[PDB]
């Protein structure tokens, strides 16, 4: 693998490709708002790829944009057949944001494309960045979702809600994003498999950690709930 870098927004350059990348930064980060015609829930790309200083996608273990571009195209299972990185990102509208892909032109797409370029600068075509993905937890026993249900309300109902619901902040953008219900992410995303919102969560969650058990048992507390079908 190679490390895991990010670049300097300071030496981003004048003209087309540095506005783009601004734009696409900003698609990521407040994407319902940005795209209303292809996002049907309340999440933005930040929420389940978070990143520090108001970059987006830059953190290990939780799905960073760093190095994405030159692992694209790729064998998709789900697809039967190679993709490429516009199609993945139209899956994600699909199913976490649980709304429209864009055309595989339109212009705010490419912004995205540019700005994971702009992310993945100096990384070498076909590279392993450390760090990538969200790493699965898996556990040897079924998730027990009563354990679950006492683990949410001591380490993440403060943020995440009673329902749920997630919070607002004073934008209307979510501050602490809904996990499940209505505008959540919807039953075809990956963070709806088991092992999948386990990691994310072991590696991630409660914000600012848990054992593996509590992990487990949690994730599966949340995927009991409803959330819009796919
Ligand atoms: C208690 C262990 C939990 C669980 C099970 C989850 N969280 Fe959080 N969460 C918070 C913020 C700001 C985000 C957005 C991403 C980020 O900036 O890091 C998240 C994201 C999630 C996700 C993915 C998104 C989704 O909507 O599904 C999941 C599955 C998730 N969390 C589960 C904020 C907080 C907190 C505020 C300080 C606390 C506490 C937690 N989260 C705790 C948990
Ligand atoms: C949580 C509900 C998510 C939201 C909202 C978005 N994405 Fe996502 N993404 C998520 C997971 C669990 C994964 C799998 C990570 C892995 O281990 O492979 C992804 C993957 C991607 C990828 C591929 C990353 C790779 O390394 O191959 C891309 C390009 C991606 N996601 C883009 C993306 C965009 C643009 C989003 C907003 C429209 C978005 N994701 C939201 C979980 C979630
Ligand atoms: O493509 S993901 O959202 O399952």
């Amino acid at each position: 693998t190679v490390a895991l870098t990010v670049p300097a927004a300071a030496l981003l350059p004048d003209g087309a490709l540095g506005e783009s990348i601004v734009r696409g930064r900003r698609y990521l980060s407040d994407t319902p708002a940005q795209l209303p015609d292809f996002v049907g829930n309340g999440l933005a790309c930040r929420h389940c790829h978070p990143g520090r200083d108001g970059e987006v996608g830059t953190e290990a273990n939780a799905a960073p944009f760093v190095g994405v571009v030159g692992r694209f195209p790729q064998y998709s299972a789900r697809h039967g057949r190679l993709i490429t990185l516009e199609q993945r990102i139209g899956d994600c509208f699909e199913r976490s944001l649980n709304g429209r892909a864009l055309a595989l032109d339109h212009p705010a797409l490419i912004d995205m494309l540019a700005y994971m370029s702009w992310l993945s600068q100096g990384v070498p075509v076909g590279a392993v960045v450390a760090g990538h993905g969200i790493p699965t937890l898996t556990l040897e026993r079924e998730p027990d979702g009563v354990h679950g249900e006492a683990l949410y309300q001591a380490r993440c109902l403060a943020c995440h809600g009673a329902d749920g619901s997630g919070t607002l902040d004073a934008d209307g953008r979510y501050l602490f994003p809904p996990l499940w219900g209505p505008r959540s992410f919807n039953t075809g995303a990956g963070m709806n498999r088991q092992a999948t919102a386990a990691g994310f969560i072991k590696h991630k969650m409660p914000l600012g950690s848990l054992s593996d058990e509590e992990a487990w048992d949690v994730a599966g507390f949340v995927l009991t709930h409803p959330r819009p079908l796919f």
